[PDB]
């Protein structure tokens, strides 16, 4: 996250960690079983870290829960990163508390100008910014005229754009497949962007309202 603020501890307690030896991707947890992050930070098995503030340092708060399926949207696309959505199932299902709790799925898409948080261990591009401790960061919605307008013809139906044309704040790498969200639900996935807080250069999310039926008929059958 650049140009953000360092969370405070547990305030986004749907946060998670994705780690294959060291943090490689964020996610959110959605309900005690699944997990949902961003298909380009797909592995066939991975190691769920929640309740987690500090990567580096015991807190007594973690849970760390080993995948037990890792199910990439069935349409993803390596060439374009479309529909970079991606569910995990745990092993065993985590136990809800102080430190870790799910965010809500969305009842609907959240239009232009909505403010959201996102958040993540990645890149801050800063001396003062410690990327160890999670980090937050405010951002509004952009329109798909916006959008479009800064990534001409890459922009389809499942992205979003969200962040400030101007620059100087935006998530960056290491926050990939992290959560977004905006009045108390889970509207996007960190996916890809030019650069981190470029100007002229916003973030790109996917889209989660377009894929409710996709989530909860995965979150069945699996
Ligand atoms: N500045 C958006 C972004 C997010 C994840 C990875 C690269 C870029
Ligand atoms: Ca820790």
């Amino acid at each position: 996250i650049v140009g953000g603020y360092e969370c405070k501890p547990y305030s986004q307690p749907h946060q998670v960690s994705l780690n294959s030896g060291y943090h490689f991707c964020g996610g959110s947890l959605v309900n005690e079983n699944w997990v949902v992050s961003a298909a380009h930070c797909y592995k066939s098995r991975v190691e769920v870290r929640l309740g987690e503030h500090n990567i580096k340092v015991t807190e007594g708060s973690e849970q760390f829960i080993s995948s037990s399926r890792v199910i990439r949207h069935p349409n993803y696309s390596s060439y374009n990163i479309d529909n970079d959505i991606m569910l995990i199932k745990l092993s065993k299902p985590a136990t809800l508390n102080t430190y870790v709790q799910p965010v809500a799925l969305p009842t609907s898409c959240a239009p232009a100008g909505t403010m959201c948080t996102v958040s993540g261990w990645g890149n801050t591009m800063s001396s003062t910014a410690d990327s160890n401790k999670l980090q937050c960061l405010n951002i509004p919605i952009l329109s798909y005229s916006d959008c479009n307008n800064s990534y001409p013809g890459m922009i389809t139906n499942a992205m979003f754009c969200a962040g400030y044309l101007e620059g100087g704040k935006d998530s960056c790498q290491g926050d990939s497949g992290g959560p977004v969200v905006c009045n108390g639900e889970l509207q996007g996935v960190v996916s890809w962007g030019y650069g981190c807080a470029e100007p002229g250069n916003p973030g790109v999310y996917a889209k989660v309202c377009i894929f409710n039926d996709w989530l909860t008929s995965t979150m069945a059958s699996y």
